[PDB]
C-alpha cells in the first residue's frame, strides 16, 4: 500500500539521522524522532492518532521519559476542558436544539432566497464554534442542499458554488472563534496554558474579522422537554467559561477553572437527564483528545533531549537578521499554505511544539507564535483534502479544482494579511 | 424521576454526614463523600462513567487536591493497557477472527449436540479472555440459538435454557482468565500494582476450575486477508505478556512495561492495516476507561483524608475477633451476592480502594483483599439485570426469571467455598 510504505520510508530516515547526525546523542534522538513524527502526520500514513501513541513508546524505549511518565501527557487539563464541549455538543444535538437554531433564524428570513444563503454562513459558524468544523459541515450540507431547490439552474454557478464554498470555509472560520471547535485551538492552550476566556478575546475578533473578508473575496468574482434547561445548562457553561477568570479568583484561585466548568457541564447535562452517557461516548473524538497528548508528549521529548535548544540556537543568526514581523510573516505564509496539503489539526499538532518550545528558548513569550499556527492552521481553502468540510461540499460533485484552487489562493494570501496584521496589533 | 430523586436522596445523606458526623473535618469530608459515591454507582441513577467524572469535581472543590493532580489519575498505564485490549479485540472482530474460531472447533464436532454445547462454552470463555463479556455474549447469542433451532420445542426448555444459561455464564467465567476481559481485573492491578502475568496466575487457574463446577450445575439439573495476521499479531503480543516478565528484564527494566506491549499491538495492528482506527474507537467503552480513573482517585481520597486508616482502626477490634479466614469469606460472600442487583464493574470500583486501603491501613499486602473482590465482582448468575449476559439470554424470551434466579442462587454458593479456599492457598 502507498501509505504502508510511507512508513517503511521514515522508518530508514531515522536509521540514517541516527546513525548519521554528528551531534551530541540527545540531539540526534530528539531530531530524528521529530522527523519520524513529522511524516506520520502530515502524510497521515497511520492515523493521526496512531502516530501520536507512537510518541510516548518511542520517548519511553529510548530512555527519554518513564513509562507513566511519558503517558501522563495524555491527561492534561485542556484534553477534558475539550470533552466537555462535546458532550455539551452532543447534548444538543441529540436534544435537537442545533436543527431549532437553524429553522428559527431559516425562518426569520422572510422568503428571500438572495439574502438566505448570506445567513446559512454566520449559523455554520456559530455552530462551529461550540461542535465542530467536520461536523458541522456535514450538518450543514442537508440544510444547504435544501434551499437551492427553487431555482436548480446548474449553468448558473456564480450563484450556485458560491453557497456551497462558503459554509465549507465558515464552518473553518467559525472553529477559531472559541477555544472549543478546532483541535488546533486546544493544542495552543495546552502548550502555553491558556484559559478559555483567553483565547477567545483572540480568536473571536479574527473569525468576527475573517468572516466578512472572506464572503467579500467570494461575493466579487418547538421547544420540548429541556431544551431552555439544555439552553440553561449550556448558557451556564459559556457564561463561567468567559467569567472564570473573576470567577475562580472570588472562589480561592481553583487552578484549571475552565476544565472544572466544563466537567461540571457535563455532570449538568447527566443530572439534568437532558443527554445519556451513550451519546457523549458517541459524539467525543477520542481519537483527537489522544492526538492532544500525543502532541505534548512530543514536545516535551524536544525539552529532555535538549532539541528545543538545538534548534533555536540552529536559528539564532537567522531569527536574528530577521525582525520579529519578518518571523510572524514566514511562520504565518508557511503555515496557511502548509494547511492545504495536511489535515488541519495534524499540522498543528506538529508545528505548536517546534515553535513555542525554540520560542521558550529564546526567553520570548509562546503565546504569539503558539495562538498564531493554531488560527494559520485552521486556513486551508484551496483544493479538498485541508480539511472534511472541504470534501463534504466538495462531494457534491459540482465545485471545479482549479475554481477552489485560485478562489483559496486568493482567500490564503488575505488571511496571512489579517493574521500577520493582527498579530503585530497583539504585542503592547 | 426515580433515578434523579435517588441522586437527591444521596445529596441528603451527604449534607447530613457532612455536618453531623462528629469526627475530624478531613475524616468526615471523606466520609461524606465515599457515602455519596458509593451510592450513585451501586443504583446507577446516573452513568457509572457519569459518576466517575463527578469524583475528582467533588475533589478539587473541597481542597483535597488540586485539579491536574486529580486528572492525572486517568492516565494510569492500566488503563492504556485495557485500551490495547479493545484495540486487540476490535481488530479480530472486524477481521472476523473470532468466527472462524467458533467455526473451525464447532466443526470438529461432527453433529453431536452433546459436545456442540459443551464446544459452545470453551469457546464463549476462551473468547471473553480477550474481547469481553457483553460482546462475547451477544456474539455468542446467534450461534447458540442457532443450535439450538434443531431442538425447537420451546415446551422442551431443559434442553434449551442450559445452552443459554450456560454461554450466559461462561462468557462471565472467561473474562477472569487474564488481566484483560472484565474491568474489575484492570481495577484490582491497578490498586496494588499487578503485572499482566501476575493476574494470570490467580485468574486463569480460577477461571479453569470454574468453569467445570459450573456446567456441573447445569448438566445435574475460511482464513483470509491476514486473518493469521491478526492472530500472529495477538498471539505474538500473548507471547509477550506471558513472557513480559524476563523480557523487560533483559531490556533495560522498563517502568510499565506490559502497559507498553498493549500500545505497541495498537501499532502493528495500524501498521498492518488489518485494522481502521475509526473501528478502534466503536469496540472501546471509554465510559468504563474513565472509571477506571474514577477508581484510583477513590483510593487515593481514601489515603489523603486518613479514611483508610480511621476504617482500620475502628475495625481493630473486630478484625481482631475475627481469623484471617472469616475476612475473606466474609468479603468473598458479600459481594459474590451484591454484584446480583448493581452492575459488576461499578461494585468493583467501589470496594477494591476501601479494602485495598484499609488493608494498606493495618499493614497488610493489599494485593490479596484486591484480587479476590476483583474475582466475586464476575459471580452474578441469578436474576438478571446483574450483567447484560444475563439479561442478554433472557430476552430470548424463554428462560424464566425463577429458573435463573435458583440457579444462580446455588451458583453463588458454589463460588464463595471455591473462593475462599483458592484465597487461603494463594497466601505462602
Ligand atoms: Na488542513
Ligand atoms: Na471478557
Ligand atoms: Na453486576
Amino acid at each position: 500500500h502507498r501509505n504502508s510504505l510511507i512508513v517503511l520510508a521514515d522508518v530508514a530516515l531515522f536509521l540514517a539521522l541516527y546513525h548519521f547526525l554528528p551531534f551530541e546523542h540527545n540531539v540526534v534522538l530528539g531530531i530524528s524522532m521529530l522527523a519520524f513524527i513529522a511524516v506520520l502526520w502530515l502524510t497521515e500514513a497511520l492515523h493521526v492518532t496512531v502516530t501520536a501513541i507512537l510518541v510516548p513508546v518511542m520517548a519511553v524505549f529510548f530512555g527519554i521519559f518513564e513509562t507513566q511518565a511519558a503517558l501522563n501527557n495524555f491527561a492534561n487539563s485542556i484534553i477534558f476542558l475539550f470533552l466537555g464541549g462535546f458532550a455539551l455538543a452532543a447534548a444538543m444535538h441529540h436534544q435537537g436544539l442545533d436543527k431549532v437554531i437553524a429553522d428559527k433564524v431559516l425562518a426569520m428570513a422572510q422568503g428571500k432566497m438572495s439574502v438566505a444563503v448570506f445567513m446559512l454562513f454566520g449559523v455554520t459558524a456559530l455552530l462551529s464554534m461550540w461542535i465542530s468544523n467536520t461536523a458541522t459541515a456535514a450538518m450543514m450540507l442537508p440544510l444547504v442542499l435544501g434551499v437551492l431547490s427553487k431555482v436548480d439552474a446548474d449553468k448558473q454557478r456564480s450563484t450556485y458554488v458560491f453557497v456551497l464554498l462558503g459554509v465549507a470555509y465558515s464552518a473553518s472560520i467559525g472553529g477559531i472563534a472559541t477555544l472549543v471547535g478546532s483541535p488546533p485551538n486546544a493544542i495552543a492552550a495546552a502548550e502555553v496554558g491558556l484559559s478559555f476566556t483567553d483565547w477567545m478575546k483572540f480568536g473571536l475578533p479574527t473569525a468576527m474579522m475573517m468572516l466578512p473578508m472572506a464572503i467579500a473575496i467570494l461575493y466579487f468574482l418547538n421547544w420540548d422537554k429541556g431544551k431552555v434547561v439544555t439552553l440553561g445548562i449550556f448558557g451556564l457553561t459559556v457564561f463561567l467559561w468567559i467569567f472564570s477568570s473573576p470567577i475562580n479568583a472570588a472562589l480561592g484561585g481553583f487552578k484549571s477553572f475552565d476544565t472544572l466548568v466544563a466537567l461540571g457541564a457535563i455532570l449538568m447535562l447527566s443530572f439534568a437527564r437532558v443527554v445519556h452517557w451513550k451519546e457523549i461516548q458517541k459524539t467525543a473524538d477520542w481519537g483527537v483528545l489522544l492526538l492532544f497528548g500525543g502532541g505534548l508528549c512530543l514536545s516535551n521529548v524536544l525539552k529532555q533531549t535538549g532539541t528545543s535548544v538545538f534548534l533555536a540556537n540552529a536559528l539564532s543568526d537567522m531569527v536574528s537578521h530577521m525582525g520579529i514581523f519578518v518571523v510572524i510573516l514566514v511562520v504565518a505564509t508557511f503555515v496557511v499554505f502548509l494547511t492545504e496539503f495536511a489535515s488541519n489539526t495534524a499540522s498543528a499538532a506538529l508545528l505548536i511544539p517546534v515553535f513555542a518550545t525554540v520560542a521558550e528558548a529564546f526567553g520570548m513569550s509562546p503565546v504569539l507564535l503558539s495562538v498564531l499556527i493554531a488560527v494559520a492552521a485552521s486556513c486551508a481553502f484551496m483544493l479538498p483534502v485541508a480539511t472534511p468540510p472541504n470534501a463534504i461540499v466538495f462531494a457534491s460533485g459540482h465545485i471545479k479544482q482549479s475554481e477552489m484552487m485560485r478562489v483559496g489562493l486568493y482567500l490564503n494570501i488575505a488571511c496571512i494579511g489579517l493574521l500577520t496584521a493582527i498579530a503585530m496589533l497583539f504585542w503592547q
